[PDB]
């Protein structure tokens, strides 16, 4: 931070010569100096470059022209402009938020002016940067106490080994001078909640719309256990719902919960839809209960909103029917529903208090933002109690918690306040949206096949599409009007390969084998599978990682038709089997394993077996009491009708939970045992794309073995 | 790391100008040249200097001076010795570790030497460095891979927020790329355990002498619990030890268990001393089972080892007593006993595997070593289920684990293999030992009071020494002999105030006055209270920080026996009320709160408040699930006897637990709440020395109130 | 005030290649280094030169020589000796005043060392000076509070007018810019005997041993009336 710009040129010699007497002064300082040309060129040096802190332009030439378009984006930007003899302001100059500092043409006065500039640059670092962090950046440059934790104490243990200054060059002084503990008393402690840590909490709960905020230092996995042990006595009963992180299905094995799980609609892509409005009447939760041994009110319920591919739900409708008054909204890849207007009312915090219930959401921070790993909040939406809450956190959070971290949570909410935060939502909006209408115009004007985005027909709007029940796009079958939403930086690219009735088709290449194409120019696909592309499109990244993906794009194209090689187009697959992978093209491994998906018959067979529900015979928190225990074998897929799992199928692809730990496989959940016998044999032909499912042990054989209880 | 040494000058030129010739080469490169003067400066260049890498000096001038000594401090040095035509190596040269290289006094041939150096150089960073810690820095320097998570990806979006530009600017360029997460192929999952992360556990593991150990990337505070939720089912018995953490206590409260408190020693200090070696024998367990209710066979014990103050225990005593199958040893204090011979037999780790048992460990990272904050190990010495102690991993670490942590967790363990490692642990010894015999020197030498530190009189030795039961220094009443061991590095320092026997005296300074005064030059004290003072002195602390403590310590006596101002003292604790601390001196506040301790009774009612632990109604687990319902009120101090606590009382001093969440004070634990409301009357009169209890709330009238449970 | 003193030399380089590293890293932030010779020269270099505040010598050399003589004259002069492995206090330093800063010989720390000298000379300067001078001091570096007494604001009409610019040059920038009225309000005021004016009576007082000890601004012979129009009634008697 220490660019200055002195836009336009008067002619004059007694305005440009304090000009030439400044320049010479404010490099002593360490300030880079730039000359932009016309107006057009000073707003390019704002949104590209954001190290710029100084404007100095002539007062009596543009008052009205640079005045407004800067204060749309920065509006603390000081802004040192030069007024003259006859100069005043203007009524249209009353509403804007900016920083003008007057000065005159003095010679000889350039000195005082560059030490009015360097406080003036120190006031606008002290006010954009939130308390907790100011306080970690004044105490590396002021700071000398002794006899601290950790034992480092910013590195002076690393400069007594010769191993240690490999560690300690790498990053730098100010890094590990900044990672100290709570034995600090003009930082307070984070269990504590006093001094900077407590106005954290109301900082980010104002920015984000809350009243309780926290900072979870260990991502969002941890910040969901928090919740659920909470709203959850022993014996109760949660509404969880089906498509559950992994972190979910452990909260559900460390309380004594009668847990019910939904039904979400799906489609044959693989992409799950979401719960249906008629699982959220009293008709339907109060009818699960008696069928459920051991099973009272639910007390709390969980929804995930957004899933993984990214499909906002409708809290309009759920905080209304929905009588639960503890409602969790699992808001894990969406944590911007509040800084665009295309996102009121879509998610928990938007909107006002609901009387009677609370809203309990984790939006992670190192997933779609800018800031460390291990990093996550909580926000709390009503009239909950504070001591009683305050125990549950400190069981899943250290006494010594990591500055280094804490510090990027809050900066994470710092960077999205103001219009200056704004652009970078709706930034990634706009190149998301050209990125959709990019792949339609090389579509029809290629010839030949071409990827194709989940989308509707009309992408001319900017706001989230909604899932009604007249379209094809989607293809969800007796789905809610108004209910499923679509996330535009959620581009999920088709792969050609299946039809828009559910069947199958003649000419197509799988997605799995697009995945590691793209791998070799940097590029790694979120979620693969069947015939679907998932990516990110948050604020990191920029108009240079959009086009790349393009570019990767078109070049599979070009080497496909052209009939290429296997090892002079991937080497990393060409490497796992150079005698297999030896006189095989692109086409010959595409057309074999795109038959072999209509010969096993995949869609039938996965829509078919995520639908049903296993057996559940006891809780989850029962399944792991008696592994510890040491009762439990490993018996082969073959032979398991009948018995009680111990761990959770999670099998790749899609990337959803299968059977729950706890649960039986009896004569109803037929189609269920289908789809894991049906990726053992698909996956063992060709090497590279082996069958993944979270649970199942690879022997010496060929058949994946499970492990269950003993009877 | 570019500092190389050009030792001794023959005084000949068919040798020097080689020297200048290379001297010119190294520049071009990045490398420091320096000219040591005789044999012992060249000693001084590694211990302290420890960026150095290159050693020249002629082979045919100091063949067995050098080469010697340099083996006793860094095994992979590389050494650029120059040989000539009769040079041979000596008999006394084969058991040493060296990298010697030679090389020739060639004329122009002085940019092949160069290249030479370059690449030993890189060859001794990528052997000293582990291979996890090896492939993280490839990667930020080899490493195009975009789309992947974090959302920052080597800190881009921080490059179009203004704000964003001045938190990468601080850490610096490679800290952000250095933040990436399981989207990496070439550097595997930590869930997974395969790939670089498969070969780091097997190294930390045989670095500390284990077997297999993980990385927790949240603190020694979730290590425990992962320990303990794996042999602890449901209803069943463990051994806890009294003396336990804030997290030990939310492991109780999470799993519905049986503990049994044990019954540590103590003295009149307040020092925890340790468990006897008559609870551990087999007719003292079994005859608390049935007194219990509801309590089975203990499968499961807890050891703090060592205590808070820093007491070892006998393990070669408790391995073959105490049977139980899974015994604990929470070493969160002592990360070191393994690399020093005074410490054989003192851990879990130094020994064989036991038979039918096995060993658990939580030796914390961020605390006495240097690394990054919230990291720990768990240390596993026997044979477990691999399929099932990997799940309760799972529990409580997220799928995103931050590898700037990681790779400082493996780093620490990597500083202490050879002798550049072991150096560390000895040097703090030496230090603090040193430190010890300074106390004693200018005790006697002095004219009046001075500082003493609780050591026996005889610390000639360099080793642990032994708590015998023909000792005064330790004062602890009936222990046993080769028991309990005293840690060097954790120097006691005793404030005169108590005498010999256990009583009071006349004139005395409590060691929470002296506190305050350490922090106003910038020491933080680790443990204060009544009349003891508690100090690290790890591998970080060098002879600077051990040096600057006893300067400290000689002026509170100046200052006091002139008898100066609080003012002119302590600007601190006079701006928290100017108007009473303005007409009052260093004397006068030292005599009037060393008579309230006498005249309250503070040894007498602190020794008898934690011998006689109150009733136990309910499991700790029982308290916490009644508190989740909305059954707790708020009741005051005087009126609590015959009910049940929701939380649990942390007094300071000192710090450790006194009642359980759950317990019950009857009429036998009468001065267990004697403690409680003594604590409220010394600590109201005097500003700045207000009472800190864990668990009670100040309210407006002086009173504090606790939070119990309904009836 | 930027004088640094390095004192003797060891003969080895050990110990003075981090004073040549230290050398280049002082200069950068304007402080004089000079190198006194034997002990007698460095006693002559605190009684003579005022503007000195820093001394690095080493520790096992000279522990009891020079820890006695420069308490005697400055009892807060921040002393930078450089200590070593076997080094220890004396049980004839403990009723001295002194400010030991203690250091390493480690090479590439150089700079963090200049860092810690600067911010250690800064507490010399606020301990040293009186509240109500840190405050004028501290005002015009940090203060741009306009529309304030008196009406040259820091000599901002002295460069208006030709005349003006030649008494404004021969002063200093920092003189007028110190020149400033009640209308501050981090500074109090004289008559209301309030913030920092309330403590310099305090602080005159103590030292020159009084009760109540104030500032008159018009010399001694109006002093003198002061006193005169308190104990001499109307009509009365004087001596
Ligand atoms: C990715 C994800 C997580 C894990 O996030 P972390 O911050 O790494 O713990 C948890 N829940 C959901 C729904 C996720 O998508
Ligand atoms: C300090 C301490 C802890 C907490 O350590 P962290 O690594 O910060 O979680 C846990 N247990 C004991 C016995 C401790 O002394
Ligand atoms: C010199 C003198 C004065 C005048 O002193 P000023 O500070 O200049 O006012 C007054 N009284 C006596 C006795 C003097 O000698």
């Amino acid at each position: 931070m220490n660019v200055i710009a002195i836009l336009n040129h008067m002619g004059v010699y007694f305005k440009e010569e304090p000009i030439r007497e400044l320049h010479r002064a404010l490099e002593r300082l360490n300030f880079q100096i730039v000359y932009p040309n016309d107006r057009d060129d000073l707003l390019k040096l704002i949104e590209n470059n954001a190290r710029l802190c100084g404007v100095i332009f002539d007062w009596d030439k543009y008052n009205l022209e640079l005045c407004e378009e800067i204060s749309k984006m920065n509006e603390n930007l000081p802004l040192y402009a030069f007024a003259n003899t006859y100069s005043t302001l203007d009524v249209s100059l009353n509403d804007l938020r900016l920083q003008i500092s007057f000065f005159e043409y003095a010679l000889g006065a350039a000195e005082d002016i560059a030490n009015k500039i360097k406080q003036t640059t120190d006031e606008y670092i002290n006010t954009i940067l939130p308390p907790l962090t100011k306080a970690l950046f004044k105490y590396v440059r002021e700071g000398k106490y002794t006899f601290c934790t950790p034992g480092h104490m910013g590195g002076t243990a690393f400069q007594k080994s010769p191993v240690g200054s490999l560690f300690y060059d790498f990053f730098g002084p100010n890094t590990m001078k900044s990672d100290i503990s709570i034995s600090v008393s003009e930082l307070g402690s984070l269990l504590d909640h006093s001094g900077p840590h407590k106005e954290a909490e109301q900082y980010i709960a104002r920015v984000f719309n809350a009243d309780r905020s926290y900072m979870v230092t260990n991502g969002t996995s941890t910040a969901n256990k928090i919740v659920g042990m909470y709203s959850a006595p022993a014996g109760s009963t949660i509404l969880i719902d089906r498509n559950c992180h992994k972190s979910l299905t452990h909260l559900m094995m460390m309380s004594d919960v009668t847990p019910i799980y939904f039904r979400p609609t799906r489609n044959a892509y693989g992409i799950l839809g979401g719960i249906p409005q008629s699982e959220f009447q009293h008709a339907t939760i109060a009818k699960r209960v008696k069928e459920t041994p051991n099973a009272t009110w639910p007390v709390h319920a969980v929804i995930t909103n957004s899933t993984y591919d990214g499909l906002l739900y409708n809290t309009d409708f759920i905080k209304k029917t929905l009588d639960v008054k503890s409602i969790h909204f699992d808001s894990a890849w969406v944590p911007y529903t509040n800084f665009s207007p295309i996102y009121e009312g879509k998610c928990g915090m938007s909107g006002g208090r609901v009387e009677g219930k609370v809203i309990y959401e984790t939006q992670s921070t190192h997933k779609l933002l800018a800031a460390f790993s291990q990093a996550s909040m909580i926000h709390v939406k009503g009239d909950v109690n504070e001591e009683t809450f305050n125990e549950a956190y400190m069981m899943h959070t250290t006494t010594s918690p990591h500055y280094g971290i804490v510090a990027s949570t809050e900066t994470a909410a710092a960077m999205m306040k103001g219009n200056a935060g704004k652009r970078l939502i709706n930034g990634s909006i706009e190149r998301a949206i050209k990125f959709r209408k990019e792949i339609k115009r090389l579509r029809t004007e290629s010839d030949g096949w071409f990827f194709d985005v989940w989308q509707p027909d009309h992408i001319d709007t900017t706001e989230c599409w909604p899932l009604r029940s007249d379209s094809t796009w989607h293809g969800f079958k007796n789905i809610d009007n108004e209910h499923m939403y679509l996330d535009p930086i959620k581009v999920t690219l088709l792969t050609p390969g299946m039809e828009k009735d559910g069947t199958m088709s003649d000419f197509g290449i799988p997605a799995s084998i697009v995945a590691k194409y793209l791998d070799e120019h940097g590029i790694v696909v979120e979620k693969t599978g069947p015939y679907n592309l998932l990516f990110l499109f948050s604020i990191g990244i920029d108009k240079t990682k959009a086009l790349s993906l393009l570019r990767a794009l078109t070049d599979f194209k070009r080497a496909f038709d052209l009939n290429l090689r296997v090892k002079n187009m991937l080497p990393s697959l060409y490497r796992e089997d150079p005698e297999f992978y030896e006189n095989m093209r692109i086409q010959e491994l595409a057309q074999n394993i795109h038959k072999l998906i209509v010969h096993h018959n995949l869609p039938d067979l996965m829509y078919r077996a995520f639908e049903v529900l296993p057996t559940m015979v006891m809780t989850p928190y029962a399944a792991f009491q008696k592994e510890l225990h040491g009762m439990t074998e490993e018996v082969y897929l073959d032979e398991m009708v009948g018995r009680i799992n111990a761990n959770m199928i999670l099998p790749y692809p899609p990337g959803v939970p299968l059977v729950m730990p706890g649960e039986m496989i009896t004569e109803e959940s037929r189609p269920v045992l289908e789809f894991l016998q049906m990726l053992c044999e698909i996956g063992a032909h060709y090497p590279g794309f082996e069958t993944d499912i979270h649970g199942a042990y690879r022997q010496a054989d060929g058949r994946y073995t499970v492990k269950v209880l003993k009877e």
